[PDB]
């Protein structure tokens, strides 16, 4: 036997909860306002019903297959599903993925943390019309806090705040894990998720009523959502959804399938798990299209929509919103709110990042949650360190990991289960148990469609995305001894 899921509410809102982490407030606005505006929701909702959903019920039978046989991680679970060596090498990625993430994400995470702090006691900049005088004391502020270098220099000076701030961070990650399933994940869950749909609400409420001489937040709003159908001629509008769809559903992270195998052998995924991909879609789109542009749009006008675009979602969410706020009535606790908000959703996802390192050192070397919380949290905050002094490494980790590593291993899930497995057997594994069961329709998109989408993707990332820097060679070379290292572990399961 292993730990269980208590209630449908907070294995949901758990589930739920591993998606809201990853920046989509920021993430997804951005995408859609350099991409047709409101018509890139073709491309989206598309990519998220022919490859979200149905890559995210694969995730959810895999796990709930594994968890069975009292396996939750992918290097046991590929060899139930293909009896091979090289299936156990190819699990060594739903490994390696979710720990390479959280060796720069909880770093990340604990940065909205520490703004949080700063922000409740006022320990920010004030200015004192042009955006420069503006945006650059808290360009300034976040570079002083990371401790990036004032030039190409390879080492990064991250503040003493920002590093107990870290390990801070890390004492709560292990708090909740270090609880279990029930005890820890999901009664955050189920307390967290609603909390963060309140103060969600409320700065939607606030930024609303945002009025500036240079913009409204209706600008915002009617920028943001403005649709345009020649965008849709381009192929890399079909591109940005797809690759989208992977972070509203936290797809091939790992974490899927990892809180899946806690789910009891018959107990329902497929309502379950499009209720959670659901309850993901719609917060993003709604919550997370009403705040973050709107705010922007609105303080600096229409002029500026398009530089505020094509300047990201992270420095929409760590510059330009806390810039924002800054000049706001009552800002200094908006900031707070913004960044508490992004801290509380972040813990979400990095608990869930880092279960399917606890789950292996559990189901396959036997060690207790306590020492497999400590360990994984140990391999994490020290391995971290890289990331919080090499500069550029955060990136190459953000590259291999987060945005190749996924895409490529879930087209791996889908190939190993749908066709090794056999499509027929995956099909009954995955409507078995539910209280609703998939549309037949979703039979020829996971076995042709999806692969094909995912497979168009990860060549056009191959081509236009594989070619100096030497401190980019350092974090290559730790990744992939830290993959030697997962391994080693998985060949001494197999002795054990
Ligand atoms: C606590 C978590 C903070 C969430 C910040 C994530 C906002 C996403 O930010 C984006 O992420 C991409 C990679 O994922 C980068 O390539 C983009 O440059 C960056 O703008
Ligand atoms: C691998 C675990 C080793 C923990 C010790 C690492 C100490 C690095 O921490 C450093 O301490 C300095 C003290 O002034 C601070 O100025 C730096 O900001 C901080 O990065
Ligand atoms: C100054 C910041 C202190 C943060 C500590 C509280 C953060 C909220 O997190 C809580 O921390 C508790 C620690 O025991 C845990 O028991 C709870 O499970 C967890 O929800
Ligand atoms: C940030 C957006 C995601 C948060 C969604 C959490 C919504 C509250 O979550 C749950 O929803 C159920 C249905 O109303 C209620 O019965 C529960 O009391 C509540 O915990
Ligand atoms: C009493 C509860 C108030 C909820 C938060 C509202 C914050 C008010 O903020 C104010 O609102 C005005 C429009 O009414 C605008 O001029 C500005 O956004 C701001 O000055
Ligand atoms: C350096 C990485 C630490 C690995 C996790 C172990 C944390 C050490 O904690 C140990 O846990 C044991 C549990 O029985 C206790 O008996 C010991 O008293 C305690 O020191
Ligand atoms: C899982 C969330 C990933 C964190 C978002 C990345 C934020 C770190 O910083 C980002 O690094 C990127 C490297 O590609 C750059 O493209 C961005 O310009 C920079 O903002």
């Amino acid at each position: 036997k292993r730990e269980h899921w208590a209630t449908r509410l907070g294995l949901i809102l758990a589930m739920a909860g591993n998606a809201v982490g990853l920046g989509n407030f920021l993430r997804f606005p951005v995408q859609a306002a350099e991409n047709g505006g409101g018509a890139f929701m073709i491309p989206y909702i598309i990519a998220f019903l022919l490859v979200g959903i149905p890559l995210m019920w694969i995730e959810w039978a895999m796990g709930r297959y594994g968890g069975a046989q009292g396996h939750g991680t992918t290097p046991a679970i590929f060899y139930l599903l293909w009896r091979n060596r090289f299936a156990k090498i190819l699990g060594v990625f739903g490994l390696w993925i979710p720990l390479v993430v959280a060796i720069y994400y909880v770093y990340i995470e604990s940065w909205t943390l520490g703004f949080a702090i700063k922000f409740l006691v006022g320990l920010v900049p004030e200015p004192p019309t042009d955006p420069d005088s503006i945006l650059r004391p808290f360009k300034e502020f976040l570079y002083s806090y990371i401790g990036v270098p004032k030039g190409d220099e390879p080492i990064l000076k991250p503040s003493l705040f920002a590093y107990i701030v870290f390990l801070i961070t890390m004492f709560i990650n292990v708090s909740i894990l270090i609880r279990g399933i029930s005890k820890g994940i999901e009664r955050f869950a189920k307390i967290a998720m609603p909390t963060l749909f309140i103060l969600a609400v409320f700065l939607v409420i606030r930024v609303f009523l945002l009025e500036t001489p240079n913009g409204t937040a209706a600008d915002g709003l009617n920028f943001l959502w403005t649709p345009d159908f020649e965008k849709l001629k381009d192929p890399g509008v079909w591109i940005a959804a797809v690759g989208q769809i992977f972070f509203t559903l936290s797809l091939g992270f790992g974490a899927i399938i990892t809180y899946a195998s806690y789910v009891r052998k018959d107990q329902d995924i497929v309502l379950s798990g499009l209720t959670a991909a659901t309850l993901n879609e719609k917060a993003e789109v709604i919550l997370g299209g009403s705040i973050s542009i709107p705010a922007a749009v609105a303080f600096f006008g229409v002029a500026n929509a398009v530089a505020i675009a094509k300047a990201g979602a992270f420095n929409l969410g760590f510059i330009t919103l806390p810039a924002i706020f800054s000049q706001t009535a009552g800002g200094t606790f908006l900031g707070f709110l913004w960044f508490f908000l992004l801290f509380f959703a972040g813990l979400h996802s990095s608990i869930a990042i880092m279960q399917p390192m606890i789950a292996f050192l559990e189901d396959e070397l036997k060690l207790s949650r306590k020492h497999a919380v400590l360990w994984t949290a140990a391999i994490v905050f020290f391995s971290a360190h890289l990331v919080m002094f090499l500069n550029k490494s955060l990136d190459e980790m953000d590259f291999w990991a987060g945005t190749i590593g996924v895409v490529f291993f879930g087209l791996t899930e889908l190939i190993i289960f749908f066709w090794i497995f056999g499509a027929d057997k995956a099909w009954e594994e995955i409507n078995r148990g539910g209280i609703i069961k998939v549309p037949r329709i979703y039979y020829y998109v996971m076995r042709y469609i999806t692969p094909a989408f995912l497979a168009v993707l990860l060549v056009v990332w191959a081509r236009e995305y594989i070619p100096t820097h030497w401190t980019v060679w350092i974090t290559r070379f730790y990744i992939i001894g830290l993959f030697l290292f997962l391994t080693f572990l998985v060949f001494l399961a197999e002795r054990r």
